């Protein structure tokens, strides 16, 4: 089983684990956790039923991270160390920061200066990015900056809306990556990805591992009762597999081209039933059918329709107003679709920078308690939306989803943040309507600025202090 790649990796595994939740701690303090993690392993292999052994293996890292001499005092995170061992794992996890300037810039020596620099990323990808980055002469770094991005957009989603957004978001993911699935498949498959992404954002490494492996091994025992493009994928190794059908295409959908939903007259007493199922299955045939749609608008339809159920099932005549469900969903759609049209204008009508220098002026006006660096970086990860996949076929499926990623940064990840009661206010409400949310934000009213006084960054930076400077005045004079 994976069990043993969890022993064979120990060194790794443990390293990544201490690196992320410790970022300020050196290498030399590394191999001090490696060896009483290895000797630990060894007496759970000299006795199967030893008091210690019967552990969890993220429990012992954490009580021996706190055990370690001085160590929470020295890495301010002593407060971890006084709380119950739930607590503690969740404590932990609030303790890593994701803005790491204050880091110097740059196997074993190579998982330290990473996992410390990207502590949120999931421990299957940073083993993924040491075995595809074993070279030999001499790019990937591209591939790693985007698997932080949408793990880190989850565990964001996770912490502010609880366990329920997720299924729905990997209904909506996998239903549309592998339509050729069945739903009682697929809910199954749903409910092993949530219950892996409980422990990946926590931070518990080996049950990443676990948990990790086990969905995958759930894909591959249905490999073509499920898809047909992941076939070479599933005979790859731990866990090169594991990111390899998380990186591959959409499957090719089947013959049929719904409306249960819709057409039924008994659609109230389906949803009064078992409210949660009904909307997971209305996620899974509505995705299924949409290959060529947005996350977030998946999820913005799907609630709309929860909605519409609301104002309908308490009406003489229930159907009559849910019988064109469908027609509201193509006209909010189509609505979204148009909406990524006229922004990918404006990009033809200014180019990279020029887009760049008006999102950094309307990211720091709504925004502008956040920092100028925090504000620079989203102002790339957002015109990196509209630079790929904003001239093509499903510009929008990719827009859509890709620039929902810089909101779950703005919003934080690990923390239920203070930026202004707005901001707030489209974070901390819906996961699926902050995008739009975001996109009706006029300039933060209520803010007290304090004084002031590559060269691509540098630029930036200038605007966006600039800007926080002259904040009030208008989009058209401070550019
Ligand atoms: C990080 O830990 C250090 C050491 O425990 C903290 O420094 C102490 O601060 C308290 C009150 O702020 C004083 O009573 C101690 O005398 C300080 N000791 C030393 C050695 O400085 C520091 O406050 C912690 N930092 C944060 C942000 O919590
Ligand atoms: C719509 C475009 O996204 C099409 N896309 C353009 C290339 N992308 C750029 C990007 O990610 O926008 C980088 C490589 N890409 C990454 C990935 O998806 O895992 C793998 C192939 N993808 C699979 C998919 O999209 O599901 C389709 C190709
Ligand atoms: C498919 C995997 O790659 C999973 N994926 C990992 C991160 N990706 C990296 C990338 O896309 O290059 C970006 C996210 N993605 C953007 C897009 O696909 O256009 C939307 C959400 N997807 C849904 C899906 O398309 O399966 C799940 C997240
Ligand atoms: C009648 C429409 O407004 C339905 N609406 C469509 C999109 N809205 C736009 C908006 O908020 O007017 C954003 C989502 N919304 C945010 C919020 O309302 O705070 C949460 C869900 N709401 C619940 C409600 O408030 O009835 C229904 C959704
Ligand atoms: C953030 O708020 C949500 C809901 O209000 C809550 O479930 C979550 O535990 C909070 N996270 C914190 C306080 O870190
Ligand atoms: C929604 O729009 C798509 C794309 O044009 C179209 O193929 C589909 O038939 C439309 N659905 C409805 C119910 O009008
Ligand atoms: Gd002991
Ligand atoms: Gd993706
Ligand atoms: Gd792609």
């Amino acid at each position: 089983s994976t069990q043993k790649f969890i022993e064979d990796n120990i060194e790794y595994i443990t390293i990544i684990a201490f690196a992320q939740y410790v970022q300020e701690a050196t290498f030399e303090e590394m191999e001090k956790l490696v060896k009483d993690m290895v000797e630990y392993k060894d007496r759970c292999m000299a006795d199967k039923t030893l008091p210690e052994c019967s552990k969890l293996p993220n429990n012992v890292l954490q009580e021996k991270i706190c055990a370690m001499e001085g160590l929470p005092q020295k890495h301010n995170f002593s407060h971890c160390c006084s709380k119950v061992d739930a607590q503690r794992r969740l404590c932990f996890f609030y303790n890593k920061k994701s803005d790491v300037g204050f880091l110097p810039p740059f196997l074993n020596h190579f998982l330290y200066e990473v996992a410390r620099r990207n502590p949120f990323v999931f421990a299957p990808t940073l083993l993924t990015v040491a075995v595809h980055f074993e070279e030999v002469a001499k790019p990937v770094t591209q591939y790693l900056k985007a698997f932080s991005s949408y793990q880190k957009h989850v565990c964001g989603a996770l912490l502010k809306f609880g366990t329920k957004v997720v299924h729905f978001i990997y209904i909506a993911i996998l239903s549309q990556k592998f339509p050729k699935i069945e739903f009682k498949e697929l809910i199954s498959l749903v409910e092993d990805v949530s219950s892996n992404y409980d422990g990946c954002c926590e931070g518990d490494v080996v049950q990443c591992i676990r948990d990790t492996s086990k969905v995958m091994n759930h894909i591959c025992s249905k490999q073509d009762s499920i898809s047909s493009k992941i076939k070479e994928c599933c005979e790859k190794k731990i866990p090169e597999r594991g990111q390899c059908i998380i990186n591959s295409n959409k499957d090719d959908r089947p013959k049929d081209l719904e409306g249960k939903f819709t057409d039924s007259e008994n659609v109230c007493q389906e949803r009064d039933a078992d409210p949660d199922t009904f909307f997971a299955k209305f996620t899974f045939e509505y995705s299924r059918r949409h290959p060529d749609l947005s996350i977030p608008e998946l999820l913005r339809i799907v609630q709309i329709y929860k909605d519409l159920l609301r104002n309908c099932c308490n009406t003489e005549n229930p159907p009559g107003c849910y019988r064109y469900a469908e027609d509201k969903f193509n006209e909010t759609t189509e609505k979204s679709l148009k909406m990524v049209q006229q922004e990918c204008k404006h990009f033809q009508n200014l180019g990279k920078d020029g887009l760049k220098y008006h999102y950094l002026i309307r990211l720091t006006k709504i925004a502008p308690q956040l920092s100028t660096e925090e504000l620079v970086s989203l102002g790339e990860k957002m015109v990196t939306a509209f630079t790929t996949c904003c001239t093509l076929s499903e510009e929008f499926a990719c827009v859509d989803n890709l620039a929902d990623l810089v909101f779950g940064e703005l919003c934080g990840v690990n923390e239920n943040r203070t930026i202004n009661p707005a901001v707030d206010h489209c974070c901390k409400t819906n996961f699926a309507f902050r995008r739009p949310c975001f996109e009706s934000l006029k300039a933060d009213k209520t803010y007290v600025p304090p004084p002031f006084s590559e060269l691509q960054r540098k630029t930036d930076r200038f605007l966006v202090n600039l800007v926080k400077l002259k904040h009030e005045l208008t989009d058209e004079e401070l550019q």
